């Protein structure tokens, strides 16, 4: 009987919508939903391509965002239970960062009770005790102005944390920067390779994305932390321009890559083949001075490019996998 402390900042008929697709609100403006994975992980002893990327356990990712209803953009392959997001700003009251990680913890055990079967015991038990913070749920989780500190949080009860964002917030980029609090991996998300795509593809609720995300770039450079561009890439939308991507991965200088098929305007046949995938990975590889494809994981039809000076054995901000 676990209870999640919440009273959704938002109209009623959204909060509504988000339950409806499984998801558990936490507090004022966040929320946590079960990995899509997690589930044939938990009864059928799948593994993510994480795993395989850089020795993460998928089933003991704790899911979630501080940031649930609001974005920079209204991206066309971006799911959000309803039509638009909210604005472009997170709402106050703000939660405080110690309450987000705590009720999240309830949260994830709360849907977690939704199991028990034909499930498995021992790995059951391990995502009742998550050790991965995923920050990337919806919404653009760095509009939370605490972010540093939910950081810190997250690391204060044992968790190695991974953020995901667009990159239209550079200002909260600079601020953890010089607060010292860094998540263990970084990932910004990269849908265009030029203006007229990030305009169709992204939909921006701002004026000036575009410039703040190559600011976002020139943020990561040397940043003492793990880092990663990730493009989604959408057949017939954003398969174009390697040659700009990889200028745009040039400007961060990431110690990895990922070319990623995208899996509401958007048809079926929008998602490109894992050897699409491939293809389009070896274009793009052509114009990384040193890069390299380093791995790949066609049921998700991803591949991993990787810088050269990153050790394919080690662990940590120089080596491939992340502390054991």
């Amino acid at each position: 009987k676990i209870t999640v402390q919440a009273n959704p900042n938002m109209p009623k008929e959204v909060a509504e919508l988000f339950r409806k697709q499984h998801y558990e609100i936490v507090g004022r403006h966040s929320g946590v939903k079960l990995c899509h994975w997690l589930k044939k992980s938990l009864t059928e002893g799948r593994f993510c391509y994480k795993q395989k990327f850089y020795g993460i356990h998928s089933h003991r990712c704790l899911q979630m965002t501080p940031v649930l209803a609001w974005c920079t953009h209204n991206c066309i392959f971006c799911w959000r239970p309803m039509e638009n997001f909210l604005g472009t700003e997170l709402p106050q009251p703000w939660d405080d960062p110690a309450f987000i990680v705590e009720e999240s913890i309830k949260a994830q055990r709360k849907l977690l009770i939704g199991y028990k079967p034909k499930v498995d015991k021992k790995k059951f038990e391990e995502a009742w005790n998550p050790t991965h913070a995923a920050i990337s749920l919806s919404g653009e989780p760095m509009l939370y102005p605490y972010m540093g500190d939910l950081v810190e949080e997250f690391h204060k009860r044992g968790f190695t944390t991974f953020i995901v964002t667009n990159g239209t917030i550079p200002e909260r980029l600079e601020e953890m920067i010089k607060e010292d609090k860094l998540p263990t991996q970084l990932y910004v998300s990269i849908t265009a390779p030029d203006i007229e795509t990030y305009n169709s593809v992204n939909i921006p609720m701002i004026p000036d994305g575009w410039e703040r995300i190559l600011r976002f770039l020139e943020l990561m450079r040397d940043l003492p932390t793990r880092t990663v561009v990730r493009l989604t890439l959408v057949k017939g939308e954003n398969m174009h321009s390697p040659e700009k991507y990889a200028k745009l991965i040039l400007k961060a200088r990431p110690m990895f890559v990922e070319a990623k098929a995208y899996m509401n305007r958007l048809t079926i046949n929008n998602m490109p083949s894992h050897q699409d995938i491939r293809e389009f990975a070896e274009a793009l590889v052509k114009h990384l001075p040193g890069y390299h494809i380093e791995d790949e994981y066609e049921p998700s039809r991803v591949v991993l490019i990787m810088r050269d000076d990153v050790d394919p054995q080690g662990t940590g901000v120089e080596g491939r996998f992340i502390k054991h």
